[PDB]
């Protein structure tokens, strides 16, 4: 079974709302949830990839995938028994051929301001429930490791929740360092609003 | 006393340089501390204002100040006593006027993906300590918040490290909220490395 992860384009946001409303409901955040097609048309491509915010999919086939400061990842290997995806038909790219979505990683650069050099941020990484603990959760992360190292980029970080051991584990268990000891501050939409009333 | 928040622009690296290192011995990190005029000079400039990494200063004179996308966010307070600045002549733009370098905040784009929209990220807020607990603080992540809106910008979010009990009262008191239950991870530049070979 194969494996791409690729630079998304604007024909793919129907793909990316899905799956971040999975995330929403998956997190217990779905009530922060406005995220629409337009609207990540409208936000996700107003800078060059890797410049701001950039999104890679990973996409599952059991045929071959057939072949600008980026070439898209190809891996292959098996799988234990076979998937049974009940979204498949919302997740084909094209109707045709035997592709299909299964995750995601949205991330954009930070700036760690000690190392005076931009990092990478990952914001968002899921894969559809159907195609967990197979290997590919791993790739989507190595992706934007290797992609960091290609540009220079220094650093990868990113939050969790501690409810969620699972990632906490993964993030381990792929020689990420986990810091508890940091606080979420946020002035939320409403906060900003209240404060320009000054 | 007068005050003035202003984008950084290239000539402002040594004073950037110097206010980063201050952190760096305050936070007890100096060891990860790497940074140089060169370094910044080569990375913070490399997209418009408010596209990526950003740097507002915060400049006080005792003279009023000199009358596309931003303006300066001017200001006037009274402060208890006069200020003892044992490193003043280090944060002088230009030595003919009487303006002093007495902080900054370094931000950027992040994605709030439920939003489906760029936030703003504050990476560093940094008050020098002659300066500190007198209102010029606020005015650096009011000056982010302000702008925030002005660009249409859903949240404005950051974290902390709950060592920094002042740090976290003052964001309380502007008004933020504050979630504990969240932990940093980080890929290193040495894990990336790493990560690339195999
Ligand atoms: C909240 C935030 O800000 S960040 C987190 C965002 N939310 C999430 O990522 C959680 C969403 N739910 C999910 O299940 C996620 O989609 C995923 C990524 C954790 C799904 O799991 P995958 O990433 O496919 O796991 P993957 O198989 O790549 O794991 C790599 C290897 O690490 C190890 N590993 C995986 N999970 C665990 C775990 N819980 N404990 C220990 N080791 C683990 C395994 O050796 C695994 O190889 P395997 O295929 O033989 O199991
Ligand atoms: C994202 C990051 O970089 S996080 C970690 C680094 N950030 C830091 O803030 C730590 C660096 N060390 C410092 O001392 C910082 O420069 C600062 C920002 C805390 C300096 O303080 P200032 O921001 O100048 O405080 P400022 O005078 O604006 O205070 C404004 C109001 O906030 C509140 N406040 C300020 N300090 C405190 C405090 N220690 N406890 C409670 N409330 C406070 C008060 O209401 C205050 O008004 P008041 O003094 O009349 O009561
Ligand atoms: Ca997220
Ligand atoms: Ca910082
Ligand atoms: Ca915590």
């Amino acid at each position: 079974m194969f494996s791409r992860i690729r630079l998304a384009t604007p024909t793919d946001v129907p793909f990316i709302h899905k799956l971040i409303h999975q995330m929403a409901v998956f997190e217990r955040l779905t009530h922060l949830f406005v995220a629409t097609e337009s609207g990540l048309a409208s936000t996700l491509f107003n800078s060059r990839p890797f410049q701001a915010v950039t999104v890679f999919l990973l996409e599952i086939s059991p045929s071959p995938f057939p072949t600008p400061d980026f070439t898209p990842f190809l891996e292959t290997h098996k799988v234990d028994l076979p998937i049974e995806d009940p979204d498949r038909e919302k997740f084909l790219p094209d109707k045709l051929n035997d592709v299909v979505v299964a995750g995601f990683v949205l991330f954009f650069p930070n700036y760690p301001s000690f190392l005076a050099k931009q990092g990478f941020y990952i914001e968002d990484i899921f894969m559809r429930e159907p195609y967990r603990r197979k290997g590919f959760g791993k790739l989507l992360l190595t992706a934007v490791a290797k992609q960091a190292v290609k540009l220079g980029v220094g650093r990868v970080e990113w939050i969790v929740i501690d409810w969620n051991v699972n990632a906490i584990n993964f993030y381990e268990q792929m020689g990420a360092q986990v810091f508890k000891e940091w606080r979420l501050c946020r002035l939320t939409g409403d906060a900003l609003q209240a404060i320009d009333k000054l």
